[PDB]
Parts: C-alpha cells; sequence; structure tokens
C-alpha cells in the first residue's frame, strides 16, 4: 500500500527507512535501531533480509503519509562493475537513479533527519545514538558526507565515460581526492597543507615508523621513490634535495650504493630525502646516521635499524612493509596555473627507449656503458629541465641544472665533481633535450665522457655527430624529449 | 497545477518536450523551433510563463525543482513502450510520454534551502534512458540539437554524448556544494576534495610532443579574460604566460614589463612609461629574452610594438592592444599575441594550490607576498635603505618569491639587473648572475639584493660587496644571523629580515 513517494521528513518520527544496494552490516544495524525504539521501513531485498532475521519491519514499495527521521540508503556498484566488465549496457544498469535523489533530499533536511550512505558509519551512528549525542552538528557532518558521496559517484561516472569515449580529455574534468592526512604546513610554514589520494595508494602502502611527513617531504619522497623503483630489484639508492636528485647509485649492495650516491654531493645530502630499494638494516642505518637526513623511505625496516635514530628529533622514517619499493603509475599529469590547470598524459621513460635509439657515431657503447646511459636517461627525465646528468659505474658523478644554458650548467656540474674529488674519465652523459651546437660535445671531451644519449633534433645535428666521432665517443639519438618544468 | 511529474514517462517517439531551466538563454527560440518540428511542450514555473508569454503553445506541470517535505520527487525511472506513428493516429491524458528533457541547474539557511533536488533527479533519470530520450543541460547545444533533428541525425551515439554532458553537469553541481561545505566548516580541506575544470581547448601537445595536452578552467577565467589576436598558445606557452602575467600584475597600475623564458624571469622593469620599462627589462638578459614571453601591464601601442619587434619573442600578452600595434606583426609567423580587453592585467587569485604526485596530490593555501611584508620587516643593520632603495627591494622580493628556488635577485632603479638560480648553492648562483651582468655591460653599483630563503653565512654578504650591493632583503632565521648583520655593517649595507619565506619548487 505505502510507497517511498508517501514518505516525508519529520523530526521525532523515530522511524527509519532502510533501502541499500550494499547490504553489509544492515541486519545488526536494523537490530540496534529496533532496540533504540525506532520503527523500521524497508524495500525489496533489504526488507526480506530484515524480516528473515526477526526484525519488526514494514514494507514500502519503490517508486521505480508517514514521517521519517532516518534515511539509510547506498548506491548500485557502478565503479566495481566498470573494473569487472566492459559490457556497456551492464555498466549503464549499475547507474543508480532514485538513490542519489533520496540521499541528497535527506541531507538538505539535516536539521530534522539523519542521512547514512556508508555501512562503515553504522557502529559510530549507533554509539552516538546510545550516548544521546545525535545533535544538529552531528547531522550537519552526515550532510557533508552525503554530498561528498553523491559528488564522488557522478564524478566517477563522468570521468569513466570521458576515458572510454573522449580519450580521457572530456569537457568537464574531475580530479577527486580522498584525504590521507593534514600536513604540519604547506610549501612554507605560513601555509596550511594536506595529502589526498585517488584510491588507496598512500593508505595501503605507506607506514610512518617515526615522525610525520611535511608537505615538501611528500613531493621529495615522490621524486626519490620514483627514481629508486625504476630498476626492478637492483639495490638502488636515491638522494633528493629540494625536489631534485643530488645522489644516485646502484652498487653491489645497499651500503655501497649509499656511499657512492652520497659522494656526488655530500653538502646537499645533509637534510635530504633517502629512498632505499630494499631493507634498511642496522649497518645501512649507522652509515646514513653519519649525517642528518630529513627523511628515509625504505621498502622494509629492521627493528635495530629504527633504534639507531632514537636521538634525532626531526628525522622521518617510512616503510612499505615490502621486499622492494612500490610506486604508483598515474596515466595523467596536471599543473596548477592561476584560473585553472593544464592536463596531459604522464611522461615516462619507455622500457625500449635506449634499445630503439639510433646509433649516430662510429663507436658503439659497451654493456657497462649502456647500463650507465640507462641510469643517466632516467635521472635526466625525472629532473626539472634544462639538465645534464653524468653517470660512471652505476653511480651519478655529476649533475647540472637550473641555468639559462646547459654549457653553463655543465661547468657548474664539473666544478662540484672536482670539489668532490671524483674522476669523471670514462663516464656517460645524458640530456633530456637536444644539444644545439658541437660546443656541448667539445666541453664533454674535457672530462673524458665516452658515451652520450640525447633526443637529437637540432639543425646542427651533423656537427654534433662529427664532434663525437673526432673524440671517438658513443652517441645515441632517442627521438624522445623529456622536458619537465 | 493539474499535471505532475508522476504523470510523465520516458518514451521514444512521444514528440513531447519538458523544458524547465535556471539558465533561460535561448529557451524561447528553442521552444519555437521544437514547436515547428511538431513537438508538444511541457514546462514549469518561470520557464512556462516565459514560453506562454512569447506565444508558444505550452502546457504547465507542477514545479518539481522548487520547494510537508517529501522524501523524493515523483520521477519514474523506467520507460514507456515505444509506439509507432500509425499507433498514435489510431491512439491517455493521465499517462504522458516524454522524449526530450531540457533541464539545467542554478545566509546558511538560504544556500541549503536552495539546493535543487527535482532538477538533478530529472536530468540523471533521463540521461540513464539515453537510448530513448534526449537530455539537454547546455543552452550552447540548442542550435546543434535543432539542426540534428531537422537533418534526421538523432541517433543513439548523439544521445550518448548528451548523457555524458548530463552527468558532468550533475557531478559539477554536487562537487561545488561539497567544496562550499568543506570551505565553511573544514577550512577548505575536506575528506573529499574536488578540483573541477571545464575545457578551454586542447593544446597541440603537452610538455613534450609525445604527450597530449589541454587547458582547463575554474569559473570561465580563461574564456572571459583572454583573447588570442594572433596564433595559438602551446602547453609550455601557458605556464610561461602564467609566470609573466603574475609578475607584471603584482604592482597595481604601475607600468610593469615582465620577460619569461622556460618558466623563469629573465627580465623585469618599472620605469616612467611602458616603452622605457621594456628597454630596461631587456638589458638584463637579451640572449634569454630571444623567443621569450612578454607581459605588459597596460596598452601595447604602435611605439612599444615597434620596439619589441626589433628582436624575436614567442609571446606578447598585454592588458589591451591597439589595432596599429597588431599590424606591426602581420609579416611574421611564430609570434603569438594575446589581449585581456582591460586597462590593466587581470589575475584569477586562486585561494588554493595543488601539486600532482603519483597516486594523488598535495593541497595547500596559495602563497602571496603580503602588501606590508617589507614595511613590517626588521631593520638589522646600521644603515637604513632610502625611498628609492625600498621600492627596488619590493620589486626584488616579489621576483624572488615567484621564481623557482633557491634564487638571488638584483634590482637597480626599478629594473632587474641580475638573477641567479637552479644550482645547489646561492654563492654559485650569485657568481653566474654577476657573470651575465658583466657580459651585458651592466653597472651593479648601488643595486639591491633579495633572496626568499635565509642566508646561512657572511660569505653571501662578502660576495655581494664585490658588485657594490647597498641594500639586502631576506626572511632571516639563520644561526649566524648576527655574523650576516656584522658583514652588512662593515660594507655599510641596509639589511632587512621579513620573517616570511617564499620557497617555490
Amino acid at each position: 500500500d505505502l510507497g517511498t513517494e508517501n514518505l516525508y521528513f519529520q523530526s521525532n518520527a523515530m522511524r527509519a527507512l532502510l533501502s541499500v544496494s550494499d547490504k553489509e552490516g544492515i541486519v545488526e544495524f536494523g537490530k540496534e535501531l529496533e532496540n533504540l525504539g525506532f520503527e523500521i521501513l524497508s524495500t525489496g531485498g533489504t526488507f526480506k533480509l530484515l524480516k528473515e532475521n526477526g526484525i519488526k519491519v514494514i514494507e514500502v514499495s519503490d517508486f521505480t503519509i508517514l514521517g521519517i527521521d532516518l534515511v539509510c540508503v547506498n548506491l548500485y556498484p557502478f565503479k566495481k562493475t566498470t573494473i569487472m566488465s566492459d559490457d556497456f549496457d551492464e555498466i549503464i544498469e549499475n547507474i543508480d537513479i532514485g538513490g542519489p535523489a533520496m540521499i541528497r533530499s535527506a541531507a538538505k533536511n539535516y536539521k530534522d533527519v539523519m542521512v547514512l550512505c556508508d555501512p562503515l558509519d553504522y557502529e559510530k551512528v549507533i554509539e552516538t545514538l546510545k550516548k544521546g549525542q545525535n545533535d544538529e552538528n552531528f547531522r550537519l557532518n552526515l550532510m557533508i558526507k552525503a554530498y561528498e558521496h553523491t559528488a564522488n559517484y557522478d564524478a566517477y561516472i563522468a570521468n569513466y565515460m570521458n576515458e572510454r569515449f573522449n580519450g580521457g580529455f572530456g569537457a568537464s574534468k574531475f580530479i577527486v581526492g580522498q584525504k590521507v592526512f593534514d600536513t604540519k604546513y604547506g610549501e612554507n610554514p605560513h601555509q596550511k597543507g594536506a595529502l589526498y589520494e585517488f584510491d588507496a595508494f598512500f593508505s595501503a602502502n605507506f607506514k610512518a615508523l617515526k615522525g610525520e611527513a611535511s608537505f615538501n617531504n611528500l613531493t621529495d619522497i615522490n621524486a626519490a621513490l620514483n627514481l629508486a623503483s625504476s630498476f626492478d630489484k637492483a639495490p638502488a639508492i636515491a638522494i633528493v634535495k629540494h625536489g631534485n636528485p643530488c645522489g644516485f647509485a646502484i652498487k653491489e649492495n645497499l651500503v655501497q650504493s649509499y656511499i657512492h650516491a652520497l659522494k656526488c654531493d655530500s653538502v646537499s645530502a645533509y637534510g635530504g630525502v633517502v629512498a632505499i630499494n630494499g631493507t634498511l638494516d642496522e649497518a645501512l642505518a649507522n652509515k646514513i646516521n653519519e649525517i642528518y637526513v630529513e627523511v628515509i623511505i625504505a621498502a622494509n625496516v629492521d627493528e635495530k635499524a629504527l633504534a639507531v635514530f632514537e636521538g634525532k628529533k626531526r628525522i622521518k622514517i617510512f616503510t612499505q612493509e615490502s621486499p622492494f619499493l612500490i610506486r604508483s603509475f598515474d596515466k595523467y599529469d596536471f599543473k596548477h596555473i592561476d584560473g585553472g590547470f593544464v592536463y596531459q598524459n604522464s611522461d615516462e621513460v619507455g622500457e625500449d627507449e635506449l634499445k630503439n635509439a639510433k646509433l649516430m657515431s662510429q663507436r658503439e657503447a659497451s654493456k657497462e656503458e649502456l647500463k650507465d646511459l640507462e641510469i643517466a636517461m632516467k635521472i635526466a627525465a625525472f629532473t626539472k629541465s634544462n639538465n645534464v646528468v653524468y653517470v660512471k659505474n652505476g653511480a651519478m658523478v655529476a649533475i647540472g641544472m637550473g641555468m639559462t644554458s646547459r654549457i653553463d650548467a655543465a661547468k657548474a656540474a664539473i666544478a662540484k665533481a672536482k670539489e668532490m674529488g671524483l674522476d669523471l674519465q670514462g663516464c656517460v652523459l645524458a640530456s633530456e633535450a637536444f644539444f644545439p651546437f658541437r660546443d656541448s660535445i667539445d666541453e664533454a671531451s674535457k672530462v673524458g665522457v665516452k658515451a652520450i644519449v640525447e633526443p637529437g633534433g637540432s639543425i646542427r645535428d651533423d656537427e654534433v655527430v662529427k664532434a663525437a666521432d673526432e673524440y671517438g665517443m658513443a652517441l645515441y639519438f632517442t627521438g624522445v624529449r623529456h622536458f619537465l618544468h
């Protein structure tokens, strides 16, 4: 006889409407509402499930006068259906209609009604009711959660449609994040900040063993983690300072990788961010504890290794509880500009970028030199342009960036390497953008560079190839530019 | 009054349209065109009165959008059986099918009470039934819809693309509501954050040719305040425009000129007029200025256009451009010219900033150089800066704060004379800055210096003494700050500590 169309909002009705797609914990919640003195209204399968479990419930029909003060409604699993199937008609069937209208209408009437759209909130709601804490502020926070839920549902639908039919660049783009935590401050102490995630990447794969990451720590962790996880199971160590790499090495073991990464620039590593592709043991911990680093992120950390930093107050230690580092692979990238944002496909160093590169020179690089070029390419692509990266025997030996000219950047890189007492003879060089003139090769000959990898594409490419041939260097043109602001 | 939404059903070939819109632009002509195509028209509230008033044959339906408060609007989610034309002739007023749904959406008690419930429910229900009904949420699509119908082009794919627009519209509405609630009650950092953009255009590519790119806007800032007079902006042009525009609009109505190359400033000046400001901005680094981006806080006239045209630049963005100034660049191909059709440059002033990291984003308040940052700074030295030196420090502070850190900015008589950045040390950055200034044949004696990070040792001051720096502005905060103060006192320099850091990655 009664339908949802005959139900209206009324404070003190002590009558709950329970109509859910996700039926998890609905029986116990219905039993707890009944014990609290609520009359229960329900539809379809929810009604049959409640009645079956001895709950006193009255059936109302779906639209496809009685007052209510609790609306417990959740939606058709659209997200789960799109992940599990490509059948478009099945996907359209899992678009909930009616459910969001009920959630949004109850939310707008929060002064008089409680709105529940998440089974994870049932136990909290019951305890609030038992403690006599169902006040206007409690219902206002449920109203905020309700509009976040319906906004997220339709944003997911719109993003999925635009990914399937408009190559991921639709008329309206929704960048939706779920808060992980607030940071102590933003880029500067006078700014507030927070970390947001698209799914569960940070929630599921990061555990703070000591301290709390700052806003700048997180962008530095991202950069160090992306570099140290780019070489499979190899014992990579990445050292980052102010968003740029200042150290990188792969050696026989993690302790040797750390000592050689640190050799490139000890000065900048003081207060840096260290990413370890493997176990942080007691030995590695003491080696790092010779200087004061701000952050250490390891795949897994030993108890004795954590104890080594009991003295340092501002050091932060993170674990992924994994044998090797786990990274995220976002398909799209975005940059804030005043008034909006620019959106694009994520840049990536292709697995066959060096393998498919054109050999331009008389000389071919050796197997060890090709490994060093691979390391140099990846560092250059992850570093903010215009840059030059010098790698020797699995370790970065010099890096230049930020200058108006790379000839000026290279001279600053060589100056730091001389200061560090590093032998650059036999090293390889990578740049993420083409070298415009042969002076780039002539400057490289001074330090005994043996192999070069660059995208190629200059009008003076012929004189660059000739200069490499004069010095007997290996030269590869990838045809892939990796500029990064 | 008589008909209600409970009497309406989605039905293919019903030849009956429901028109109920907040944005009433072009609804009269669209209603007239639907009526000429043989559609019967149903309408509510203000839309009904507007249509009836303009001689359109329309029947009223109780207002479902406006607001005993019922649980949900009486909107049927299913479809009525599709009937043939000969079945309609052979043949009813209690059950009316609809095949076109044209609906679009618009004190704490006032905002909450005005949340539309019936409108989104109607839009979302029609959209799900796209195989049978047309859903219209954008007045910009009315003319296209009429031509599609006249040409017999209304097919399942056409209705599918309308369904996508419908869910973008209802997603945008609830995302704006959730963001407002979190701004009011959770300081703008809610449990779910929605960064929503509307596409302006696709760029030819992204940061690199192998990437696809596009420009998105919040509340139509780029659509309403930017007009391309010549060429098309690339993805990298847009981030360079942003940087040059933000600098040149930081001094109110002053005749600022900003020159940017690869996201960093390579020129800046404020002189008596825009022509003089350009001349003095270019002096700092003529070389990097080649193929750069120029932002003009005012009119680009024939005289200034002719002075810029002496070299090659990729982009010019001015507040307003004279016809004669645009004509100067008729021959060349590579240059791009933009206008804001305004007396002075217009910024958006976004309250929040965000950075992409894999798996998500970091979110924060937007940084800003406060109007009284230098005025409230502590004078640490013997010597106080003059009125002209304080103006130069203000310019140097703002350039340093907008430039990617760690940096050093040298300003003299309203013009930037040197800039150093990028490398691991600010002593290394300063030596590169002095080298470029010597190459440019610029006199640095009497200039001021700014850094938006504290100087850790007196060696920063001793290097500044070589070029005759007279005043320094820094946030302060080092251990040996008293040693940095002693050095500035030995050379007779003015030294200010603002206590505000502006680090920028």
